[PDB]
Order: C-alpha cells, then sequence, then structure tokens
C-alpha cells in the first residue's frame, strides 16, 4: 500500500456529513481492516472531501508533534470523528468510543503530487 492510500483508508469518510450514531466507530474500525490483528487504540475518519483535505497540504505550516516541519494545520474547521478503544476492550471484541466535533486537523505531507500521508492531530 501506497504512503497516500493507507492515509485514504485509514481516515476518510467523504460518504457521511458526521458519524450517524454510537456505533460509527465499531462498523468504520472493522471495515477499514483497523481491527485485523490488533485493536488499534485510536483513529480519527475525515469527513470532507478527499479533495478539501489533499488542499490542507497548502495551508498554515507548523511542526509535527515528532518535530518534523512537513506538517500543515486546515485554516478552517472540519468535521470528523474520533474513535478510542473502550478501558474494557480486547481483541478480538474490539469496542470503540465515537465522538463528533468540528476541528482544524493537522497532516504531514509529502511526495509529489504533496499529498497527505499522516493525521497528526486535530484542534
Ligand atoms: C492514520 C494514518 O495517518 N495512517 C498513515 C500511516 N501511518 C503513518 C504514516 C506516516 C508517519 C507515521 C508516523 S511518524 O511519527 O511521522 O513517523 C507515526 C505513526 C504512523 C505514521
Amino acid at each position: 500500500e501506497t504512503a497516500a492510500a493507507k492515509f485514504e483508508r485509514q481516515h476518510m469518510d467523504s460518504s457521511t456529513s458526521a458519524a450517524s450514531s454510537s456505533n460509527y466507530c465499531n462498523q468504520m474500525m472493522k471495515s477499514r481492516n483497523l481491527t485485523k490483528d490488533r485493536c488499534k487504540p485510536v483513529n480519527t475518519f475525515v469527513h470532507e472531501s478527499l479533495a478539501d483535505v489533499q488542499a490542507v497540504c497548502s495551508q498554515k505550516n507548523v511542526a509535527c508533534k515528532n518535530g518534523q516541519t512537513n506538517c500543515y494545520q486546515s485554516y478552517s474547521t472540519m468535521s470528523i470523528t474520533d474513535c478510542r478503544e473502550t478501558g474494557s476492550s480486547k481483541y478480538p471484541n474490539c469496542a470503540y468510543k465515537t465522538t463528533q466535533a468540528n476541528k482544524h486537523i493537522i497532516v504531514a505531507c509529502e511526495g509529489n503530487p504533496y499529498v497527505p500521508v499522516h493525521f497528526d492531530a486535530s484542534v
């Protein structure tokens, strides 16, 4: 899987404007294969068009949590869904808490075309 493709699979959900219900994370973590060999503990889904996320690579340049400088913060807020494993979750029965919000996203960009390869965080 290419870096750009892995990002898309793990973070893009342009089919919905926002998480429907509390079971959104349980379904999405499963269908995007994030519960295949381990319960990925934390994951953020972005509900905006691929083009709008891609555009962030031309927005505000900031440092990445790791100190690298190829991160960008979106000018505007975006619809996101935070998925976090519950204190009780255990493989293979992965359980998640869903939290919908509108925040600015921060992504790491690379290549050419210069596209998002990692979801750094949101604010
Ligand atoms: C959710 C997600 O963004 N998946 C893309 C694959 N994971 C990933 C890509 C690039 C960097 C990176 C880092 S790092 O700290 O910049 O090295 C850490 C964890 C995952 C990724």
